[PDB]
């Protein structure tokens, strides 16, 4: 009676909280498989995550259902103290992984700097704009002004050296997963927000602590909770909300109410009827500033490594993340144009590893195109400017769900998929009710 587009994070927790309401769901799958961009799966010899990696026990909806799930003490640190490059003047430059941080920690208090004006509650990040706002005009000025600057110019504008200014393009082209430059400077605030405005804090919850048995873990757990069969190979291409919904094969599915979950990167492949408010049509059509794209990449030999290149590198941060067993390493890499580089080809990883050396060899590589995937269209939603208060909120018998939603760790996070599946459903069961 509710129909659930897709099984990432958010569509398998609205329907586990669906059924603890006592109302009938079905979830309509595109793909022969459950996760959507959390996708752990065997890769040149153990589980990679090709999707979502990393959590923290400061995510709270990320976190109960890893207490639910039993995987409690189931984490583990990437590697740290690698030997640090970062290139900043055409020149690779050497160092350790705390000198870069050091120069990154004094460059993020710089962009973080007025979240304690904007976020007082870090989860309601549009409050300045609300009628509730008790502050000075001049607050909601720089909140608008903000939504419509980038991240590095708020470093530039600081008078940071050259150096400090590629360190932090490098930063953001993996965070902002495209080009930084397009970017709303509103969204690394709200990080700052969430992370007790200490890029130390934003790291450990971003950046630091994986599962041991991947995120397939977690949505296998979800999944495994739920008395309705999921709808694998499914494709949705028609809702109507007046709903209706009308897969590809052509059958058509009566329901009370629609719960979508495609991310906006995928939205052209269904029609609505009727059609979508002019305002989050031209989000879909200019969709998010995620463009980037993920490797992982395996060298011979056992190394530490951590290396830093701004736009327009080819990846702009890679980091040891497994010591294997037959002396290689596997790095994982961040870039910002999916289009500049094959996931899959031994030479495009060659390439990005040339960035800072010669004498390490690339033996093997993996990647996922999600950019390129038919059913995402877009790597972890990230906001352009003017975004954050004309974006992710616009999308309020049709509900969408989705991390690219989420008033928390929105777009970046499972965090955010896990709120915005569950509060969606409560949506859905507070207007039933
Ligand atoms: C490279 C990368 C790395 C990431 N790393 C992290 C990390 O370290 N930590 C973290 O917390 N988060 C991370 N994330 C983010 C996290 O994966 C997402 O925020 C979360 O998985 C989004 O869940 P969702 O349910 O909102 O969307 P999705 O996972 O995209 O779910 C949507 C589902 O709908 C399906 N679908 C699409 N079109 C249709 C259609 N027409 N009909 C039917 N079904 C359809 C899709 O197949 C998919 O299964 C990462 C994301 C990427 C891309
Ligand atoms: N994949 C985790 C998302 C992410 C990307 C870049 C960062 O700099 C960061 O702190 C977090």
């Amino acid at each position: 009676k509710v129909v659930i587009i897709g099984a990432g994070f958010a569509g398998l927790v609205a329907a586990r909280e669906l059924q603890t309401a006592g109302i009938e769901y079905e979830i309509l799958e595109a793909k022969d498989r459950i996760g959507g961009r959390a996708w752990t799966e065997e890769r040149m010899g153990r589980p990679l995550e090709l999707g979502a990696t990393w959590v923290h026990w400061f995510q709270a909806h990320t976190w109960t259902e890893i207490m639910r799930y039993g995987q409690r003490t189931e984490i583990t640190a990437s590697p740290s103290g690698n030997d640090a490059h970062w290139v900043t003047d055409g020149k690779v430059v050497k160092g350790t992984e705390d000198d870069l941080d050091e120069k990154l920690t004094a460059a993020m208090g710089v962009t973080y700097e007025g979240s304690e004006e904007y976020f007082p509650n870090p989860h309601d990040p549009l409050w300045v704009l609300s009628d509730d706002f008790d502050g000075p005009a001049e607050v909601r000025e720089r909140f608008l002004s903000d939504d419509q600057t980038n991240a590095i110019d708020l470093v530039k504008e600081a008078g940071f050296d050259q150096e400090t200014i590629d360190l932090v393009d490098a930063f953001w082209c993996a965070g902002y997963i495209g080009d930084p430059y397009t970017g709303s400077a509103l969204m690394a605030k709200q990080w700052g927000a969430l992370s007790d405005n200490r890029y130390r804090v934003m790291e450990d919850i971003t950046l630091k602590w994986k599962l041991n048995n991947g995120m397939r873990s977690l949505y296998d757990g979800i999944a495994g909770d739920l008395n309705t069969d999921i709808r694998l190979n499914t494709p949705v291409a028609k809702v109507e909300h007046h709903a209706t919904v009308t897969t590809e094969s052509g059958e058509v599915i009566e329901a009370s109410a629609v719960i979508c979950t495609v991310p906006v990167g995928a939205l052209s492949n269904i029609e609505f009827s009727p059609a979508l408010p002019d305002a989050v049509q031209s989000v879909i059509d200019d969709k998010w500033n995620s463009q980037g794209a993920k490797i992982w990449i395996k060298i011979k030999g056992h190394h530490r490594f951590l290396g830093y290149a701004p736009k327009p590198a080819k990846m702009s941060v890679v980091r040891s993340e497994y010591f294997m067993d037959d002396d290689t390493t596997i790095l994982v890499g961040f870039g910002y144009d999916n289009t500049n580089i094959d996931l899959n080809s031994i030479e495009d990883a060659q390439a990005v590893i040339n960035q800072w050396r010669d004498d390490l060899e690339v033996v093997d590589t993996t990647g996922h195109n999600w950019v390129a995937d038919k059913w995402a269209g877009q790597a972890w939603g990230t906001l352009r400017k003017g975004q954050f208060t004309q974006g992710w909120s616009l999308f309020d018998q049709l509900f969408f769900a989705g991390s690219d939603y989420a008033y928390g760790w929105r777009g970046v996070c499972v965090d955010g998929a896990l709120e915005k599946g569950m509060t969606t459903a409560r949506q859905v069961i507070n207007s039933m009710r």
